[PDB]
């Protein structure tokens, strides 16, 4: 039980990969902005679009629009997948509507040009309107709920009556509902999130997280009776590169002219 | 094992469900070198942040278990029951939610004193005749969060929780608060738990993280059984980190501090 | 197979051990001096905390019952089933219940003794038919507590616990008390247990920590269901400490004494 | 070899009914019996287990819904006959009218031990040289009556398989309240099969490290093979090997009485 | 496999062992000179004593089978199967109860030598034509003990028992006698035995001691079941001590006197 | 692992192979990157054009199960031959008198209309953005009742394009006006392209290269599928060849059937 | 797995050896493709003796089935399923049946050749639609015995096989003669025999002793059931004797004349 080596190994511990994103060395250089937009032929987010492609499905099944994105652990990227998914759905003539739940670290409105004024947080104390709240970002089809000023109590603010209205707004709304959570090992917000969604998708971070961990993760989901379709595997690069394989086997599909 | 638990695994593995895995929090027992209640004290503490989880399992828990009465019942003294029980109503007020703490232990109880009560007409007296059920609940420094302390030290604490007196304010409780919260002595110790067990619709038990024993947790559970007591899960007290490579190995708890 | 040293090893083997007192130094002082009830003379003790532990399981396992008639039985003589049994009426007796104790040991009964009542017209007399059995109960140095003593020794105690005024008796003790104990010898050195077991609801049988084998608790069980006798379970008592990390093995004991 | 405890036979699905201690009165006022332990010496251990198989008979009789017992044996001179007179002497003890049938025509002498004439015996009865109600003679012990053997036939199996035993076995059956039938050894004589038919339990005696346990296996057969149940095994004559704290197979216990 | 050394041998393989028949000295020094009858001349012989905890074994499975035809058989020859027979039906009439023995042994049989009758009109000669079913049965040396002996030998003996003629004898017989009892030849010799299994109610098969083989008993059983002819058990006959200990194995002789 | 060296190894995994296509020495030699012309015409005699003939077979009595005339042929990675297997198939299948379809769903790679001898103009690219109708698509090919629906021009958005109503229709109207529809996918672990396709197809099948695609690989592609709904009937093995000669045994065997 | 040295081989693999062919020495000596029939030439030969077998046995299987069509397929090529399939139909018309054999062989057929028939107007021509189905039928030199031959050699003849007229051909067949016996390509080298499979109620497969292996009868049956062709069992040609002993091993025939 060391960091994750092969979707495989998860995979035969009953819990089903959904995508495995690789990492993207484009995004990696310009962290020392929005992928899906300054890169978008990436193999990155070929891997975001075959998750679209799964998700329109697996939410078909669930009959319900709203879609949660949860994490192991803090900093694995998905924040990353979230904003990037999110943008390919717009993409697809769907009006996607993000929100942040993430009231504690939470930076949608700085990565997607938006201001943080009347946001989540103000919202669900009640200064600031529901029909109003949505913010158009730099992308179209796109927009967004940010955090809103960091409150003091942001388990207690998602507990109210105040956040099920909000989703409920979203989910008539719009035609896609995403909802950026902060991770479930660090802290319980994700899962008090997970009552109003229909569809939970957890990233975990390549050779990184650990199955004792994703399994923990899981555990603490079906304790709180929310339902989790499937794991991300963000942030997979090559190693025994044979004839692509050690599970992971990505393909550069480059268009003709 | 023989040895003190060192993995949620370790109880899992023996069916036991490990509901909640509460670090071991310096803020407190250096403040403590029981003293200041933490939730109030230092609301950002991992531990506070571990009991939020706890109080996030609850709500779903009992939904289905039926009764918004609630027994914290540990395996042996000081292992934190009392910590974790007083913790846990301030975090469920802070829910805007009507909680009511009843300190059961009639022997060494004292959640009057960390909560800023008096003890006079407590839950000794007030089951004794001495005082009125609907008068008893007392307001603590903290809003939405109620208290029925012990009361004087009673020479048959047990005898007392025996009586159709108590299920009365059991039932009253229930019928005036959102939730209940029963902190109680531990089961190893003394019967009294088992008494109270029988009041509640929802059982959860303390234990200590490289402390209390499999055979111990075995055992505890076995005496609630014995007694028609269903216990819900166990609680994984005063936990700590052992490794310091993509955290933590048995056990994980981040740091996520807000801006 | 040797001496008892875990209430698991009876456990596993599906006996019920239903609990466990620990071995009063406070008793054990006052006797090398039986005499005067420990659930009085000291009642913060831990044997009598584990009493009170029984008293609470014991609710529970006579409600299921459909009976108020409890038996203590014993493996082996000197294991302190009289102990447990006087014990547990009085403490049963704090619980605001009309309790009755009867001394069905009429070959070495000492009840009468250690509860300070006089022998007169005690179970023997009432069986003969000397003494009537409304009058028989005789109130006890402890309040709603009441006991029927053995009487003088008769030949024949296996044969008058075989008569039909015996049935009467219990029946009677039935109704009239909120509960009925029965103390008797030991089923593994005389009958007499089995014959008070048929008129009994509730049967609990007592085995001495490291002394009682679990041959002989199976042997003592076998009489029993070979007299369509059920056994609610067995109590280990006289249990002694022996190691000293995270408290102890097997039974680990708290001292928890209260506050101001 | 010998069978050295009961639970040697109780693993073999063979019930071990009492465990009768070796009289170390009897042996000594041997030294044919003829006095009747029972009533020489009450307080002896092998009558205190005989009375713990009286016990084990009402109720195990209480449920056949007869009152009719068969007392059989393996080999000869095991004890059978002590066994069947001591417990008969036992349950009349108990306040019931108990008749006694010697159906040993070969080697009976229970007319010798209980003090009775043997004139006009089974023997005399089933010829048809005797009324069955008349039959029936006091013994020493009051309530407990007995139909000895009477004059050695040349034909006991012959006897007992007439119509007339058949008559008076109803006729014991009806008039007293327990009816007990020693018979001679099943290995030995075909006598106890022809008996078995007539009677609602029977229960086989072995001798404590004399008999081995194909005997009994042996024995057990020959009654299931005429339709026979035997309710269990009774080892007679059990000995104490080691001390230690009772020891290997049997417990004995010295609960003697106050003046 | 080997001469079988113990009934918990056939027993263990499925085989009941209804009865085992001692060797009888008192036979072995008349027949060294069979004989003029072991139930009468030496009555508390073991070997009788055996046979009549065969007899009391039967009573039992006869009523039980709720047919009074008994047919005798055996495994090999010169194992003792007249003997057994004719002995049986000796101590069957010693119960009051009207016994024929049908002589199956059409090639060999000699009944009517042992019990002093003489072989006129026989099995034989009332299967062929007539010697009248009614007048058949001859009285023996034995009081309600009748017989029909072979008869003449004829040369087709399983052909004659394949008649109609037969069925109408055996039936006869059922309605006249108690008890019938035929004697038969040895299963593994010829297939006469066989042909007589379809009238009986109840089949018995001798077995000699330390001789046959459990191959051999496996072999008969399995010839009778091919024919549909249920066996109810097994005789070992002429069983003999190993020397004693506690009497083991499998075989125990008591000597039971009788005194006056 | 290692590249797949026998139908069994997948077979036995629960992965049913469809067909085992034989290495084109023929086609191999033409080629010289790129497939250089249809083999089913190039050279009909061919092992490979007979094994795809086998296909045909089965897939005939496949696709009538399933009741839906669309048929998606989709690879596990690029270069293995699922165009390859594609259009000699529709090329093999309009051969039998039938009206055959073929739309070339890879916009991004696609070439088709160089292989079957048509233009670009107004292909699937410009279909599903509105630059052409669908009742007009379908374009002759140089094969008779064989017509195709090439890629178009190139566009940056193929996989969105396929997310589109437009492409249902498309599918639901050549459903309707052919005999049976075959489509041409991306490779499944290159691009979610075939995914998307998929969910308007009544049979899935998927190609492996011989001694290149491994099983892990397979089972990844699989997985993709069903984590999306899309049921594949099987795996067709492209790109056999034999190492012996023995027997023509170890996994394929294939027959050179010269007809007269 | 290394060449069929037993009918117990396959039989402990689950499939049921229907027959086990002898290798005939007259054949193997006449043959220095088949010069002519042996149940004519030779009756009395041991491999005609185990195809009176077979027709014993296919009696009771096509009963069963319902359907007087049987189809005859091997595994590989030169493995003698032509042999088994025209000296059946020839011991079957001797059971006096109107016998039709029908070679689907339009690749390497010869049964014209063999059996003393023109291939004028066959199976290639009545598919293609000239030439009448009620005219098909030949005579061949065996008594009760008819034969439609394959014709000239199309271009396409697992597309032939793939038409309405094939099935029509079948029908007919069916309704005017006793038994319909189906020569047929081996499996595992043309799809041919899985087209005809269709239209046929029993399915009988050859495979050569000796050669022919384990994996090649599986893989075989295995392309049957992927079409959903049901085959009743396995053939087992050319059989040889190994020991010269006194009675074994896989195999074992007596020569049962006067
Ligand atoms: N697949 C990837 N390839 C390259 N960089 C990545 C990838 N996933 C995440 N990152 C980077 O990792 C960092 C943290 O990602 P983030 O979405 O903020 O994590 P989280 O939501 O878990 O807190 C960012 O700088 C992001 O650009
Ligand atoms: N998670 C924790 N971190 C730090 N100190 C703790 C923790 N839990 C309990 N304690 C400390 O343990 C001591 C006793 O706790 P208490 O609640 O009185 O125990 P109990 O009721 O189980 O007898 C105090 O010093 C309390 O602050
Ligand atoms: N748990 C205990 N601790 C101390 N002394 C005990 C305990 N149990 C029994 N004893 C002592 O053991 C002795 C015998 O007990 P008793 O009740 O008379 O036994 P029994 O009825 O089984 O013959 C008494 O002196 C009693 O005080
Ligand atoms: N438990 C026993 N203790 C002492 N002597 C015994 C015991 N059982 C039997 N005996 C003696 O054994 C002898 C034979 O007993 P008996 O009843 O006559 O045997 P059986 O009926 O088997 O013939 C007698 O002398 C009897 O007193
Ligand atoms: N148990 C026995 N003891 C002594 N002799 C016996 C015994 N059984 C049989 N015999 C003798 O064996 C001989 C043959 O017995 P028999 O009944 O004639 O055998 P079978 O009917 O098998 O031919 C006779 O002389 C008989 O007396
Ligand atoms: N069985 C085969 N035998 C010979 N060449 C083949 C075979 N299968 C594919 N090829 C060749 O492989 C190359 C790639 O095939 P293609 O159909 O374009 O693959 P894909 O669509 O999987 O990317 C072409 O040159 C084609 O002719
Ligand atoms: N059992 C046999 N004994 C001797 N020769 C045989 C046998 N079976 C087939 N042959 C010969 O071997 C060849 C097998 O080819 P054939 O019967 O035409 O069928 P196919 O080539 O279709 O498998 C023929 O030449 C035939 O004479
Ligand atoms: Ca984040
Ligand atoms: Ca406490
Ligand atoms: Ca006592
Ligand atoms: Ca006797
Ligand atoms: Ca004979
Ligand atoms: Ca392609
Ligand atoms: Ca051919």
């Amino acid at each position: 039980n060391r960091g994750i080596e092969s979707p495989q190994v998860l995979e035969e511990h009953g819990i089903s990969v959904y995508a495995s994103i690789p990492l993207s060395e484009w995004q990696k250089a310009r962290d020392s902005q929005l992928l899906a937009v300054g890169n978008p032929t990436d193999l990155a987010i070929e891997a975001i679009r075959s998750l679209r492609t799964s998700l329109h499905f697996a939410m078909m099944q669930a009959q319900n629009n709203v879609l949660m994105m949860t994490g192991v652990s803090p900093s694995i990227g998905m924040t990353f997948v979230c904003a990037n998914l999110a943008a390919v759905i717009s993409q697809t003539n769907k009006r996607v509507l993000l929100i942040d739940c993430d009231m504690r670290k939470g930076y949608t409105h700085e990565l997607l040009g938006t201001n943080n004024v009347n946001g989540l947080s103000e919202i669900l104390i009640g200064q600031g309107d529901i029909t109003t709240a949505a913010k158009p970002t730099s992308i179209a089809k796109f927009d967004l709920i940010p955090r809103g000023q960091v409150p003091p109590n942001p388990s207690e603010l998602l507990m109210s009556e105040r956040f099920a209205e909000l989703v409920n707004w979203a989910s008539k709304n719009y035609d896609l509902v995403l909802i950026d959570t902060p991770p479930i090992l660090a802290v319980t917000d994700a899962a008090i999130v997970g009552r109003h969604v229909g569809t939970t998708l957890m990233v975990a971070r390549y050779a990184v997280n650990t199955l004792k961990e994703v399994e923990t993760s899981l555990s603490r989901f079906e304790q709180n009776g929310i339902p989790v379709k499937g794991v991300i595997l963000n942030s997979i690069f090559r190693r025994a590169s044979a004839y692509q394989d050690y599970g992971y086997y990505e393909y550069e599909y480059k268009s003709d002219a």
